[PDB]
């Protein structure tokens, strides 16, 4: 029984953190790549994360799988196709999934990651793939689903790139720019590279939302709304630390994309304190319930809601507020998010 049994909105969740073991595994004998298990239930034993790790033990996990998809059409379509259903599955009617196109090529992109051979997939290809799969998707489950491309914080010279692709794909699927990665990075926010991209997509009317706050200082929040012109923060936790930037946040209405599972099992948040959903539910902030990455957290959207209703005593009142917040705060077109919206309201009334 899930604890919001009620049609569902997410705003933060990344596709290559969002895949079956079955699917990994499926893939990585197909073409004889190398994985640490050879079955599903231990290898997401391995991939998934019970407790908090290290920024480095974190990353690895990606290590693990991601070479079993990177540089493979079918997989890119296929792992697209299977994330609407597990949407579906979990009673969400609006997602917007995002990724990094570049962590899935092996073509083009200088530092070819996950130590793939060069290969004939361009980060370009990748998105078309992936906007394939997701429509796809939407035919078959009846759920609404957009896009987000990523920025990786330790690669500014790939943003120009991500930024151009949100314009060529936009409407099929890709609606916003996001920046991911290592927020410890100093002055990453400010890279040269993110802040040109970001200054294109305001220029081309990308919808913008930025990784910060998760981990890093209220400082890398504020670098995000004033330096990058995000119009919502992924995660934003550590926006308390500052009260005159959390107070002008509310007053502007900004959205925070909160994960709280998420923000357990990586240690972002510490479970002596007062966890910031709370507050944010108590000061009625904009915020939205997020699994972030499901596979590396072994949770679907449920768990989060039912962690906050169990162990935080969130009513159903709150949980119906959030997702309206969740559609009023989407990258939907005008036209689009109001239809989502009388759904919402006719289902949550
Ligand atoms: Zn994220």
């Amino acid at each position: 029984t899930p604890a919001f049994d009620k049609p569902k909105v997410e705003l933060h969740v990344h596709l290559d953190g969002a895949i079956k073991p079955e699917t990994i595994l499926y893939y990585g004998k197909r073409r004889g790549i190398a994985l640490p298990a050879d079955t599903p239930e231990e290898l997401q034993n391995i991939i998934g994360m019970d407790k908090p790790l290290t920024l480095p033990d974190f990353l690895a996990k990606f290590d693990y799988y991601m070479p079993a998809i990177a540089g493979c059409r079918d997989a890119i379509k296929r792992i697209a196709y299977e994330f609407v259903e597990m949407k579906a599955k979990d009673g969400v009617v609006y997602v917007e999934v995002r990724y990094s196109p570049h962590l899935l090529a092996n073509s083009k992109v200088e530092p070819i990651p996950w130590n793939q051979a060069e290969g004939d997939l361009t980060p370009d290809e990748v998105v078309s793939l992936v906007n394939q799969g997701l429509q796809e998707g939407e035919r078959d489950f009846g759920v609404k689903v957009r896009s987000i491309l990523c920025c990786m914080r330790h690669q500014p010279s790939w943003s120009s790139e991500v930024v151009e692709l949100c314009k060529k794909y936009r409407e099929q699927t890709v609606v916003a720019i996001d920046l991911a990665g290592d927020e410890t990075i100093e002055g990453s926010s400010l890279f040269p590279g993110h802040v040109q991209a970001y200054a294109e997509a305001v220029k081309s009317g990308v919808h913008r939302t930025v990784h910060a706050g998760e981990v890093g200082s209220a400082n890398v929040v504020k670098e995000a709304v004033d330096t990058l012109k995000t119009e919502r923060l992924g995660h934003g936790y550590h926006t308390l630390e500052d009260t005159t930037l959390y107070n002008r946040l509310r007053q502007e209405n900004m959205h925070f994309e909160i994960c709280p599972w998420s923000s357990y099992l990586t240690g972002a948040w510490k479970p002596d304190t007062e966890h910031a959903v709370i507050r944010f539910k108590n000061d009625q902030v904009n915020y939205s319930l997020n699994t972030d990455d499901p596979l590396i957290f072994k949770s679907t959207l449920d768990t989060d809601y039912q962690m906050t209703k169990k162990d935080m005593g969130f009513t159903e009142e709150e949980f119906k507020r959030l997702n309206i917040n969740a559609a009023k705060s989407s990258f939907l077109p005008e036209d689009e998010k109001k239809e989502l919206l009388d759904l919402l309201y006719k289902a949550y009334r």
